[PDB]
């Protein structure tokens, strides 16, 4: 059942030609085999569909040498565990990737199709929500593009968490219903599902520890090749499907009980339903351990799986076949969310593998490694013990004992410090007990990492100071990065030609190589064609408002542009503040000098936040005044974009020239979609803070639009009182504007709508709006008389993009590597004819 | 959006050429593309998955062909309406009609793979139940071998009916997850689902009569295509899968209601859970209903589609669009299931098309033709008009105006004839009233068939006297056939083979040819082949037997096969009597001559038929006896098949001597099983009723072991007293049998098991098992000693085959074609390279 025959069931022939020729007879038969369709009864769809798989044969076929290529070397494998993966389209980023762009916009030619119409029909995966999903999407392409043998773990969500859609001003949440038609690029595997247990009792037997009584959900897995740039390889993302062992009961349906019949169908599928389900009640919440938990015991199961079967795993040799285990594996923690994955592996380990419990301990922190994401210590994930206990029994213990040794040595080090004991417990015990997940990925990890240099030093010493005191070299920072593949050559293939028409193309793999842009400072010629690139990104851009929005754009306006989640800390509020000043700027009589701006404000509201939903219904009742507004005209037009997803940042942020990056000062640990602008041409107003802070570092506080307070300046009001009353009387156009919104300037039919902003504005803020409008519009009417001289404005923004290089996730992926991972990168391409 | 460029967009290249270096190419693909496997981690239902796909693409490459055709020859097209459609495995098939399995036998071989355990992966179409719908399995397969173009329509049942499994001794029904690991054979078609509407109340306004306030229920489409032999037709078997129109409610899941979330998916879904849901309680009842309206609505749908979209279709020209539908649309309403099509196409022309009446109702008659199964009028499907009333509401309204109009033109024939009206009127007024399906059926088309000479006689004549009388010309026969490509070709390729050896292949396509084999009749080295193949087919067998049963099997026994659904009617308990007769007269004492057998019964008892499955607890008890029996031994063995479906039958059926025909005279329509085991080379013993009768016809009521009382003596019986003491004590050996059964020979363990099999046997029985047991018992003794003799047994049996040709589904089909559907069929192969 094996031979030299079987030598003959191989890619060796049907791999590696990737002619125009070939990629027309690929398109024909899966139009025609694969799809069952022809051209007479074909959809645009259908097309596309074809234009995928085609696509996704020469990926296939990289993955499979690649991961021929880890069998045969056995290289140390990183598992980048998540949550949360926004990946956004394939298509167009899988034919860059491959190099396959050119040829197949031939194919498709000379087959009668437009393929720019083909690639829009594709989704957006709904597998992310915002930044947490986006960086994991760039790390994934990171690790693929610098031959790590690495690997994406989640949660393959039936629906996402939501699409937006704005009708009648206000925020609609629709079900993301992504894979309606099905998605290309993913490959499921009924022949290998993973149980994954639930509740049930703990039973201490004479051969060990037992887990009985439990409800077994399966883990079904999706497998997505992830591919790196021209390297030919091409890595792994596997994400996890909810299924019930027996989705159906015979028994059940011949007494009538339908629902009975697929009852354990529902339970489990619930866990991969949706992203973060609404856990305001006991429900939603045991339903997030349960996605938590989900991810957690498929994934390692998978991991030991593949260590044991691996080239040097398995045996005696091998004394413990696990002793090797974290030579051989890397896990990384994405925020608090897999925490589950510490007890678990001890789990395993123990009552499984039957290992000691200290030998044990020693293999999971030398596997584990925590990134922590969220600053603020009142935001650290706790989970009520009583819920664990429930759900997870065998677990709520392993945290217990994990504590136990963590609290005995803190004993053995600080014998009379009582009260350092309760501050570092994994347990908070109050009026109801707590689980501090933070602690427990701290206590079973090597390694721990903020993502920018103030936020990893904020982490390391104010936050777990009694931590980081204790062992030092635990603590790191790993700032931020962003592909430039997906960033840059993908969505502005303008830029990236002209960039590379004067530097070469190593800048694509070494970011850094930028700076070299800068001999072209004095360069006014350049300069010409740097600004023709954004008005080319700007009208194509105008042509989707005009097409989406029924609003007319002024191509020759700034695009002023503040796209992410709706939040009062986000700010937005203020933007609308400088926006409606703008407006009434205008009214105060024409004629006067006015820099025509399009203010496009994007992003999406939680289901629960009233705040939040009211500041869209706010700029969007702006937007209808001022849009509408005879006087105004082409000065001034707002747009708030719908449904704001990987794709569309793809659209906009290339076509952008002031990046809005207003967050209160002391409220961001870093700012993934401020580089993403940076490296596309975009001049930043904002904050020192968060992101903008090394983006300083880089090209200089200069080249920025640095206002308002900083953090002191902040820490310094929250000490005395921020009475919003004073700034309203004391500046005028705050005043108009803030009376205009409280007395129903643009909202006639009903005025005391936004009366719930004004009230929490005054007697009720927390992110000072009032404090940094001054200095908000001044800085402002900078950038306005900054974008007169085209020269200058351009001058900066080479100053912006030639200082983006250290930006690039490489850069990050190569000290996660390096640091942490103790992986090597390599920049050799897998051969696909050995 | 379209040019010549598109023209691009084609099959030409990638069809026709069908060589070993091509299949194995082709292999590959699927197996690293389509699987995203590799020879090093691929499984064997891995490989079975890509031969089945690189199989696929030369069948859908033909049907692409064959449907291109129709439109541009725009021929009528026949819609075969079945609730179930019986269509086993499809692999080999598929290789055998595309003239595949030579090439692909080597393909496979270079591979270093076994393609017969590749074969056996694949899983029965959990789609059919029995004989109705192994007849519409056969008739599609010459539907498409005669060049018709012909659709099967049904629906696609997620779990079939259930899978039967024997643990200790009794039936235990097992859910049929067909589906488990994915049919490579189907396509669905998700961007074009029909709206099936339910409950609901009628709105008579201005403009018509709208059926309002109504539950849609979406139909989606799944597509396999059914090839003919040797012709390049592949036909096209659509089958409705039941989904809900918003499968997902995310205000739900954000409450907590993760049930009403998913609400509507279960109910939808329920449809086409399984085939013939229980129906004892108004629920499962209610279910049926549905199914039935299910597919009826779906159907017809898409059919006015493809009409309207015909070449010489839709517009004006053409009046009325429908005026030519039944000269383009033929119809065929297997059994009753789909009656609910009458009214529908009627509410469509009506309601929707806004067609007068009487225009419409025309139309509908030439449309539909309805086939009779079932001969008892105790058996006629009933609906409660409160049932419809609620459900299909202005479905009931049509029933009674088509009723009405039905009743009225009654006494405009017997205007004084009272009796005639009630008893010929759709509606039956009783306390509760119901609707006879058969009757709208009759109405509703312009044609009825019986499927034998005797049932049609009985059904034109008994059964619906008044409705033949009012128009002759309506009633018809149409003899059941059985296709020879998966009945010899197929499963017996060495009784195929020898045939062709002597006579050519015209014979497969014209099964009548088989007359000529008689030329051969006084061959004695013929009959040496033709027994050599039955020795070839039955060593296969035996291992089959062994492997799966762990019982020895005597090769040179006769292999006594009564396969088919376990029923009081259908005997097999006459049988069970006959089989501990044979292990008495063993038991008498050793040495007396007795011709080894292998008394193989199989089939499956209904879930709530109690008699049914205590006579297969009663057949297993007396094979566990009878088998270790050292007395016994190799004279001797009883093998209960456990999951008799159709891959089984094609395993046992050309390994058969003895065919087991023997229910009761008077309960047999037709008998498809029977014509398979004829056409094999296997004698028949059965009484003379259903399909026995036109067998005789053909080789000889003298070829066949006719037995028992004929339907005129049972009548006779039934008419004085069938008093079974009589028989038990005027019987020797039965009075043993029955004895040793009540006593618990078979049942030490409890000897009151089978107490409810005696008390019904005696004064409780219908079919008469005693009265037939010492005429079936001596009819054994003359097959056992014509068994005796090798010669006198292969002259008969070449007598059988030889005058099987007839019962081929080719000669039914062109019946139906020419007398109801008003179709020609074809010889022409379809040309891939036009
Ligand atoms: N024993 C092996 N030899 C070579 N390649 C392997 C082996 N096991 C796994 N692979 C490769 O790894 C891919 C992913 O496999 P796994 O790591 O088992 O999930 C497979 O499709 C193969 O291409
Ligand atoms: N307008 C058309 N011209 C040619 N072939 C057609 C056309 N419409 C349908 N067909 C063929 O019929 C197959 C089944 O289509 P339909 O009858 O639309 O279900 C399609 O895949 C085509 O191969
Ligand atoms: C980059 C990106 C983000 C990043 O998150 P922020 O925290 O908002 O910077 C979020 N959403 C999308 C669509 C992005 O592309
Ligand atoms: C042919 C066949 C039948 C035919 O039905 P009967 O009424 O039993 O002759 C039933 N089941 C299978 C598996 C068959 O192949
Ligand atoms: O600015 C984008 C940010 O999105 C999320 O908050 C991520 O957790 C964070 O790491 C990232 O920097
Ligand atoms: O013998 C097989 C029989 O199976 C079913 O009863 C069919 O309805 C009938 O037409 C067929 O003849």
């Amino acid at each position: 059942t094996d031979q030299e025959k079987r030598r003959q069931i191989s890619i060796r022939g049907i791999v590696g030609v990737e002619n125009v020729a070939e990629l027309k007879k690929s398109f024909n038969r899966h139009l025609h085999f694969t799809l069952v369709k022809d051209r007479n009864v074909a959809t645009t769809r259908d097309y596309y569909f074809a234009l995928a798989h085609t696509v996704r044969d020469h990926l296939v076929g990289r993955w499979i040498r690649t991961q021929q290529h880890y069998y045969d070397k056995c290289p140390k494998r990183v598992y980048y565990l998540s949550l949360e993966f926004y990946m956004g389209r394939t298509l167009q980023n899988t034919m860059i990737n491959l190099g396959l762009q050119n040829a197949c916009d031939e194919a498709i030619y000379q087959l009668g199709l437009d393929i720019e119409e083909l690639e829009e029909i594709e989704e957006d995966a709904g597998l992310g929500n915002g930044g947490l999903g986006r960086l994991a999407a760039c790390f994934l392409d990171s690790m693929a593009t610098l031959g790590l043998a690495a690997y994406g773990y989640g949660i393959r969500y039936e629906y996402g968490i939501f699409n937006q859609k704005i009708r009648d001003g206000w925020q609609v949440e629709e079900a993301d219903d992504w894979l309606r038609y099905g998605n290309p690029w993913e490959k499921s595997r009924p022949e290998f599902m993973l149980p994954v247990h639930f509740y049930g009792k703990v039973e201490h037997t004479n051969t060990g520890t037992k887990w009985i009584d439990t409800q077994v959900v399966l883990a079904l897995p999706y497998d997505t090749p992830v591919p790196g740039y021209m390297n030919n390889t091409v890595n792994t993302m596997r994400l996890w499907s909810a299924r019930a062992p027996n989705d159906f009961n015979l028994r059940d349906f011949n007494v009538g009980d339908y629902i009975q019949a697929v009852l354990d169908r529902n339970l489990a599928e619930n866990i991969s339903r949706v992203l973060y389900p609404n856990d305001n009640f006991f429900e939603g919440k045991e339903l997030r351990l349960k996605q938590e938990y989900f991810v957690v015991a498929a994934t390692l199961q998978d991991i030991i799986r593949r260590f044991k079967a691996s080239k040097f795993g398995s045996t005696r040799g091998a004394g413990t076949v696990f002793d090797a285990f974290p030579d051989q594996v890397a896990i990384q923690l994405n925020d608090t969310h897999p925490a589950l994955a510490i007890p678990e592996l001890m789990r395993i380990f123990v009552d499984i593998e039957k290992l000691p419990w200290s030998k044990a301990w020693e293999l999971t922190q030398k596997t584990f490694a925590y990134t922590n994401h969220t600053v603020l210590p009142e935001a650290l994930e706790r989970w009520p013990v009583d819920l664990v206990e429930k759900l997870l029994p065998r677990h709520l213990e392993i945290i217990y004992e994990i504590n136990q040794k963590h609290l005995d040595r803190i004993v053995a080090l600080f014998p009379k410090d009582v009260d350092r004991l309760r501050r570092m417990s994994l347990i908070e015990e109050e009026g109801s007990k707590r689980i501090n997940m933070a602690h427990l990925c701290i206590v079973g990890s090597h390694a721990v990492n903020g993502v920018a240099k103030i936020h990893s030093d904020i982490v390391k010493t104010k936050v777990f100071k009694d931590f980081s005191e204790l062992e030092p070299d635990k603590f790191q920072n790993k700032t931020n990065g962003i592909t430039p593949r997906r960033w840059l050559l993908l969505c502005n293939p303008g830029l990236a030609e002209l960039i590379a028409e004067k530097i070469g193309e190593d800048y694509v793999k070494d970011l850094s190589q930028l700076t070299k842009l800068h001999s072209f400072l004095g360069d006014d010629v350049f300069l010409r064609e740097l600004a023709k690139v954004k008005q080319e990104n700007k009208l194509k851009f105008s042509q989707f408002l005009e097409t989406e929005y029924k609003v007319k754009i002024n191509p020759s306006s700034m695009f002023d542009v503040q796209v992410k989640r709706i939040h009062e800390y986000k700010r937005q509020l203020l933007n609308c503040l400088h926006v409606i000043t703008m407006y009434n700027r205008i009214k105060k009589d024409p004629k006067k000098l006015f820099v025509p701006r399009t203010v496009i404000i994007g992003g999406k509201a939680a289901p629960g936040y009233h705040m939040a939903k009211m500041i869209i219904k706010l700029i969007t009742s702006v937007a209808d005044v001022v849009n509408n507004d005879p006087m105004v005209g082409s000065k001034l037009k707002v747009i708030f974009l719908e449904n704001y997803r990987v794709s569309l940042a793809e659209k906009v942020i290339p076509a952008t020239d002031l990046s809005e990056q207003i967050s209160t000062a002391g409220t961001e640990a870093s700012g993934t979609g401020n580089m993403k602008f940076m490296l596309n041409g975009a001049l930043t107003i904002g904050t020192m803070d968060g992101a903008n802070v090394e983006m300083a570092e880089e090209a200089g506080e200069e080249n920025l639009f640095i206002f308002g307070m900083r953090i002191d300046d902040v820490a310094a009001l929250d000490k005395k009182g921020y009475e919003a009353k004073e700034y309203y009387e004391a500046l005028p156009e705050l005043k108009l504007v803030i009376d205009q919104i409280d007395n129903g300037f643009f909202s006639p039919k009903q005025p005391d709508l936004f009366k719930d902003i004004i009230n929490m504005l005054f007697y009720h803020d927390r992110f000072k709006v009032f404090a940094d409008y001054e200095a908000y519009v001044k800085c402002q009417d900078k950038v306005s008389q900054l974008y007169m001289n085209p020269k200058a404005w351009n001058t900066m923004v080479l100053k912006n993009i030639a200082a983006s290089g250290k930006f690039s996730s490489d850069r990050t992926i190569k000290e996660y590597a390096q640091n942490i991972w103790n992986v090597e990168p390599s920049d050799l391409k897998i051969s696909l004819s050995n």
